[PDB]
């Protein structure tokens, strides 16, 4: 599966019962972020889990619905999550798929060279069941949640604005929180673009290079 | 490819004149972060060149060299690069590949659905050859450099302490800076994390959960 | 072969005439349990004809059809069942295949080192035709055809209660006849041994350790 | 691997360090019996343990060695034995083979169809290193060690007297305990032989069944 494609219509076995992706959401309007880890009952997977769940609402104010994934068995998850809420104090309420089988993980290239386990796989997932971004990180590292939210939150506004995000947005090093004005491909964009600049909104370091504030 | 898998043997055109992946990073003792750009004069891509060439020496200071590619030749980047340097004041110092006939983007998964020009892909390659992490950003939002030097801030610390990193390191909402300590794979190392374990030197939420300084 | 593979598609010759396997005893919706011997009339060998012949109604009350090999003629079989009829009162009544040439006998791992005749193997095969179980025991050392048939009483019982059965039962040291209550593969089945856990249909020695009576 | 093949020179990570196999028994003069389950923690593998242990010194008394094997990690035996001891009563003082790549494992067939753990396997091996007997029995079924225990009984008794064990010995439901005389094969098998029957000791069935008491 590579950024384009259409996410896999796969059934799911889940903490929350058996789910059709991306239906379930895309039904809903929603995006999902489908993330793996290795094994339930793991440390590094644990504050991940912890950190998400932190951060449960600020995706879902988005429409953006967490999700997640190991190849462990749904009565290991409920155990783990159990442990999660004696003792760090926090509920899980997103939805975790028991791939107890591999198969969608094996679809999805989330098995690193000879292991039988996913690795630290991320998978965001529009509305119209578009993979938009992927990222593979291995057991040993684990991710920054606030990157993720950065991606998504870009992706959003990519969407809505017909603009490109520059590098850290919205904390580049030459433009801050201003986006990058693309070349037109409409004549909706043309005039969309026109108007932009008679209402003083662009700017420029050259004629490729345009951008304006949101 | 995935995560665990030697970085495929191969000659490249840089603008640096010509190298051998990964031999020539590998032979140096150094990791490289491959990365992709959709094409030469882009402002996304732009701001991407601008952030890694002040970002170079964070990199370089670790043994990690940056190394560009497009499906652009040679002829375009030399251009493009120069532009850089008249207008932004920055100088590009790193190797960026010219990928002929996108032989190298498409061995490696870069070109997003029904594209013959990459998204914006990394590749974490260390000094044996082997692949790290890989991440997939589409053309419509740049990244952040500063994930991708905290990804291999971690990956650097994981191989040299022997350790796992939690979410967010060195600033996990739980345990700071402090390195998850993996579990014992020979009776010896039982033994040993028995004595850290009563020392204080490891200190631990659960059996199987023990982290500790560096 | 291995546990969990389908027998294989092969026509033999037996006593009781030619038959496919496994087609012949899965259209029956039987199991078998295919076992060689090395020779005809040796003593061993005859002491398990024997054996068997007293069991065969055993097994087949639990619609598992017994099936002897070895690569003597059938000739040579026909004489050596007339022998045990005659001399200690059992007239033989399960069929036995002539494996001309050991081709089968092969494909299974019957051979030991450096031999054309088979050692005592036995395979529990099922009705789907798929191989539950495998036994080599050496020409020195007649087998316990008790142990078979608590073996195939096990897995009959497993496939029919969903259970799983603890060392030597239905006479295990710890919990008797009582069987193992796998874990929990659905959130509907959580759900399900949480109450049977309340109502002590199932009892447990920790979180992971749940048993009940059949 | 079949009867009668020499076990596999291998270096094992085990709960007592490493060893090497077959050489660190059969240079004491010891057998080993070789016996997987699936994964530690679990309600039947518990059981089998709890029944090993209880039988440890009929095994040893014979100068048979059990030796346990998972692909799980030593961590893992550490931790699960632990809990057989405070909650069975029973310290486990057999080693136990942390296979977690799988390598021996693989080599000894004990891998089921479509699985990456273990069956319950057993290969008793002798002071020469030969395999004597395989038995591959599933996740679902717990063996039974009296079983076993009479498979080495026979084995033991057959080196040691030249003679072939007849089903069920030493229950055998015609000579009860009395063991087959095999064909000679040696002068000396011929004196000896020749020299039981001028003693008393053969009485037969016909002139290719005959046998005697120990
Ligand atoms: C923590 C966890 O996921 C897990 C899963 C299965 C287990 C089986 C036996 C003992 C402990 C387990 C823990
Ligand atoms: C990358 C860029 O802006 C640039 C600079 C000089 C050029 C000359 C000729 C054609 C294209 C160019 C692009
Ligand atoms: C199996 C056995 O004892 C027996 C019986 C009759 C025979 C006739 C001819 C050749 C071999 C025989 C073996
Ligand atoms: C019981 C056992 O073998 C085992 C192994 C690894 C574990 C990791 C996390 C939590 C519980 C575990 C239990």
């Amino acid at each position: 599966v590579v950024i384009g494609e259409k996410f896999p219509e796969v059934e799911v076995k889940t903490t929350h019962g058996v789910i059709k992706l991306p239906d379930y959401f895309a039904e809903q309007g929603k995006w999902f972020v489908l993330f793996s880890h290795p094994a339930d009952c793991t440390p590094v997977s644990t504050t991940e889990f912890y950190a998400m769940q932190k951060r449960v609402d600020q995706f879902r104010e988005l429409g953006v619905e967490p999700i997640g994934l190991s190849v462990d068995q749904v009565f290991s998850h409920i155990k783990w999550m159990e442990w999660i809420k004696e003792n760090l104090g926090e509920e899980i309420t997103f939805p975790v798929i028991a791939d107890d089988r591999g198969e969608l993980a094996d679809k999805l290239g989330m098995i690193p060279s000879g292991a039988t386990i996913t690795a630290r796989a991320v998978f965001i997932v529009d509305d119209k069941g578009i993979i938009r971004a992927i990222v593979y990180y291995p057991a040993e590292v684990g991710r920054d949640w606030d990157e993720i939210l950065r991606l998504v939150k870009a992706l959003k506004v990519s969407d809505e604005k017909g603009v490109a995000l520059p590098h850290k947005w919205p904390n580049n090093e030459l433009i801050g929180d201003k986006a990058i004005v693309p070349p037109a491909s409409t004549v909706d964009e043309v005039k969309q673009r026109e108007e932009a600049k008679a209402k003083g909104e662009i700017e420029s370091y050259d004629w490729w290079f345009s951008y304006k504030k949101l």
